[PDB]
């Protein structure tokens, strides 16, 4: 669903 | 690739 | 995307 | 886990 665990990299 | 665009949400 | 290469198996 | 659910589309 996308590329990689989440967005962009780290929270914030 | 996962799920979401990258990993987390936002840099760093 | 999904889960496979398209949507069921070859073209039917 | 690709793109789409499947390997083409239908059963052919």
């Amino acid at each position: 669903a996308x590329v990689x665990w989440x967005w962009x990299w780290x929270w914030x």
